[PDB]
């Protein structure tokens, strides 16, 4: 099985493996059931700021989710990283619809990751707009890029109606190098902008930012509650 | 009084304010005596990095310590510096020696600071030589920078050598808006290099990254166990 | 007389002194009469964006402008800055009106100077939102800061309408060391986003980015076609 | 075969192929045979630095290579890229050796690419130490990583000794999309540090970083002059 350490914007509470009865935010250590959630109130239809940060000083992992009225939805949690990812890696987003759907929908992507020591290796992409052949990013299910600059992790049908039973991912190209012994300092960072819609009546399932092993690929099964992550919810 | 937020690597214990029984990094909110402490093997005439972050979400002050042989020491403090700081701050750099002395000398001091809402302002710089004539620092007290390329916070000799009763600081010119209550993110870290060179029967007292109030000057009285941070030892 | 580089956005043909006979950008090397200038289709109302970039490999300060429908005007000049500017210096934003008027608003400024080596020294700064007191910004002349979030250069009513023979300009608060005869590499870019509006007959006078000595101020009777830059029109 | 933009250390002056009698620096665009070179003081086994830098505003390709002491060498060409370069490619460094032989030993590199407005994407990646298994390098040839944290492109013998008839080359794992028909900027710029020693007299053949196609390998026979770049010396 991939290990995941993700990052879960959820939006559809499966309480039978453990979520909250509420929309949330969650920090995933090697299982769907997060370790750490906050209740997030998803804005439908409304563009939504995700940041992640990490470093291995504090090795706490953070996220906030924003939207521009100012709501703000912040979980962490101590984890040393170290201990659970391997030392490369691959970044990604995922995201998932199962009975329930939504568009999954990002608008940009940044991720910067640094190697400190006595004074760096490092690497920051970012994405603002996503080309129909993006050569950088690993399309993984029905994630599709382009000519509206996004990128829909999930099926979005001609008439603008999500679908459920879907599943995409987009991982960055390169392999990262997520943590080294030698290092003083690790460290990342992700942002992403989405637009999670759900016309229909209710969202499901979430976007996830992750990160794997270097060969990570969608986990059969892994659409619903389980974000393209995870290939069952122990 | 001036509000102080700062990094102590302190190199002098002054058990009689609170100091532990050792050589020790510390995270000081508006006190001389420290939040938190971790012990600190500082390498006397080695060249050291200290790295200070701070995740506005994680709402977490982290600081590591470390020296090319690889020893470190790290200290975290959870802490919301919107509750602390003003909005408004200047950044820098102090150290101190007292009735004991070492070489304060910063080799190079990095800083970034962003306030974002959704889909950023920032300030970055890089210190990596110091000009005799550096303008964009505020020297205080006994702050030279110079000609070798080093900013001296403290008083050394023409070959090197340290002085005792010794304060000085530098500033980054610019005010940094470090927090706004309409920020979903305000982070910021920073890196310093140094070098503490004591032939003394210990060295005293320590270099400090700073954040302070805009008109902040050094306190009357704060060489020594105070690190030209703090007006006394409350 | 202060020592002046600029990139201007120049929305009014002072054809008596030199500008060519349509709005247009050009680069200002010690003088209003542009070196080289590129005809320039200002999109009344819009919001245009300026990048400006010089490296001292090439010895070009280059400059585009754009608005989002595509239409873009360039402008380079070779030139090398170690002749022109002091070794320090400060950045900013001017704009002026004279007889005729516009809204010379600046949504957005960025700036990254950086000085290598042979390590590297760097100044970026990123405004994407102008407080009401925005502490690291010298205002000169009637530049206000926002809310709208923005930058006036010039007065405006609160209810939108530009005013004549205003002058107005931003300077970052720190010096920026530019250029230093021992630098391999020392080069920088800016971009600002402005939205010039104007009701008159013709709008007047521009917007411009300039490197300037650090104690520049505004000259007097520098309103109208000297762009707040300039004593005279030499 | 493979298009090549280089900007090429050449360490060994190839007459018969239009290289100046002494060593250079120079632009290469889809020829070995450089649009534009600089006389080029390779100093043997010192740390050298070579800058790379080119925006699509000026549209100049410009390299400066430095050593500590102060000596440069600069180059610049003038030439559209968009004409030149397919929109997403690899880049890389490589180096060779012939019949004559130095050490081709990268100590760090850099990249970085934008494409704004009209906003960004970007890749960046920051290597000062290499690592025995480098996931985001692809190294062609007889390129290694250490370590001692080098990239050696060429191969160097057991007792130090550079060998001739080598090539070797590391690109960037992630594609970059180096050009975009609807940004207002593309930049791109390189830098990498380097030591070329050669025991046997007599330096050759050089290092260059470089632009290619995605799929772009080590042309057969590209030992040599052809720095591991170049099929043939058209
Ligand atoms: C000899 O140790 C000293 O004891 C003195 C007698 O109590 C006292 O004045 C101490 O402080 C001076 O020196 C230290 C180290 O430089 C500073 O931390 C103090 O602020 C003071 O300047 C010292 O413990
Ligand atoms: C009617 O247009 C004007 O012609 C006037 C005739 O002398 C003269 O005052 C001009 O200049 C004012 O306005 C322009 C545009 O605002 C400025 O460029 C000038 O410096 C001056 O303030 C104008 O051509
Ligand atoms: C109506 O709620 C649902 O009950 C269904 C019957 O057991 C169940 O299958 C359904 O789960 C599916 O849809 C979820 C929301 O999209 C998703 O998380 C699941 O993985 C699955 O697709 C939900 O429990
Ligand atoms: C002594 O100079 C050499 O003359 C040789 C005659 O055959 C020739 O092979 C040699 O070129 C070889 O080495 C060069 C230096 O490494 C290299 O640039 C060539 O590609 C080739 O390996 C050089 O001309
Ligand atoms: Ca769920
Ligand atoms: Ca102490
Ligand atoms: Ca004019
Ligand atoms: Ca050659
Ligand atoms: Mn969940
Ligand atoms: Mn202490
Ligand atoms: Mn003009
Ligand atoms: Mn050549």
């Amino acid at each position: 099985a991939d290990t995941i350490v993700a990052v879960e914007l959820d939006t559809y509470p499966n309480t039978d493996i453990g979520d909250p009865n509420y929309p949330h935010i969650g920090i995933d250590i090697k299982s769907v059931r997060s370790k750490k959630t906050a209740k997030w109130n998803m804005q439908n239809g409304k563009v939504g700021t995700a940041h992640i940060i990490y470093n291995s000083v504090g090795k706490r992992l953070s996220a906030v989710v924003s939207y521009p009225n100012g709501d703000s939805a912040t979980v962490s949690y101590d984890v040393d990283l170290d201990n659970v990812l391997p030392e490369w890696v691959r970044v990604g987003l995922s995201a998932s619809t199962g009975l329930y759907k939504e568009t999954n929908t990002i608008l940009s992507w940044s991720f910067t990751s640094k190697l400190k020591s006595n004074s760096t290796n490092a690497l920051h992409f970012m994405f603002n707009q996503f080309s129909k052949d993006q050569k950088d990013l690993i399309l993984q299910g029905d994630a599709t890029t382009g000519t509206d600059g996004n990128l829909e992790l999930t099926r979005v049908s001609s008439n603008g109606s999500p679908q459920g039973s879907s599943v995409g991912r987009a991982l960055f190209y390169a392999p990262v190098h997520i943590w080294e012994s030698s290092a003083v300092v690790a460290s990342f960072d992700a942002t992403f902008t989405f637009l999670i819609k759900s016309p229909d009546s209710h969202p499901a399932d979430g976007i996830a930012f992750f990160i794997s092993n270097i060969d990570s690929s969608i986990p059969s099964g892994s659409t619903g509650r389980l974000l393209g992550l995870f290939p069952d919810a122990n």
